[PDB]
């Protein structure tokens, strides 16, 4: 069951520096559950792919956490970090942004929001007109760039289930993946993230006792076009500039 666990934290890439805080975690499931991972399949994101928000990031690094719920329903989209959508490769394209970003309704929104915060787009006008006459050479092309960003400012893209089966199940999947969010905040209260809270996300976390020590901050969820124009949200973000290329 550990030796298990060592070798899918490596299967992962992740770091031994995360081994005090992320076995504990992950012991807190049920082990028909472990069992059933170790097996690899069945499942999204791929089992090597199940850690991919740690496989960058040491736990000394990490300054927010950022939510999501589950992988989602897409196996293309599912690539082991909460928030970015594996489907989308070029962020732009001529006409502004591109097909993949656009149909992600959440990541288009938010990339709209980031370029409103570094104020490269007026907060009234955020059409594709006014996405495709902007200067990019000083911008991120990809979604893998977008991603880098986020952990470059300390984001650990955490989703509350990190496997996904089908629609139906993710409750139950939620409910087998809580202790393990939870012990994994209790090993961060010496750091102190700050937990970024997107819609009904905040009110749930409020259950963990854990979450109560850790900093949050509570925003409404991208898929609003509301989030574009938020100022909370300018103020949080903008000072990671996720857009620019490094």
């Amino acid at each position: 069951p550990i030796h298990q666990l060592q070798e899918l934290l490596r299967l992962n890439g992740v770091d031994e520096e995360w081994e005090p805080i992320l076995l504990p975690a992950l012991m807190t499931l049920e082990d028909s559950y472990l069992e059933w991972m170790a097996a690899g399949e069945g499942y999204i994101p791929p089992r090597d792919r199940l850690l991919a928000a740690f496989s960058t990031l040491r736990p000394n690094e990490v300054r927010y956490i950022l939510f999501g719920q589950d992988p989602g329903p897409r196996p293309e989209s599912a690539i082991g970090y909460a928030f970015i959508d594996g489907r989308v490769r070029e962020i732009f394209s001529p006409r502004g942004l591109s097909r993949e970003v656009n149909r992600a309704t959440s990541l288009r929104n938010f990339i709209k929001m980031a370029l409103v915060a570094r104020g490269s787009l007026d907060p009234r006008d955020t059409s594709q007109e006014a996405i495709a006459a902007l200067d990019k050479t000083l911008l991120v092309s990809q979604m893998r760039e977008l991603r880098e960003n986020f952990e470059r400012s300390g984001v650990l893209l955490l989703n509350m289930a990190l496997l996904f089966t089908s629609k139906e199940e993710s409750r139950r999947h939620i409910r087998a993946w809580r202790a393990f969010i939870e012990k994994l905040l209790e090993g961060f209260e010496a750091y102190g993230p700050t937990l970024i809270l997107f819609g009904a996300h905040a009110r749930e976390v409020q259950k963990l006792k854990s979450a109560r020590g850790l900093p949050q901050v509570a925003l409404e969820h991208p898929y609003n076009h509301t989030f574009i124009v938020n100022e909370k949200a300018w103020e949080l973000f903008g000072p990671m500039d996720l857009l620019l290329k490094r």
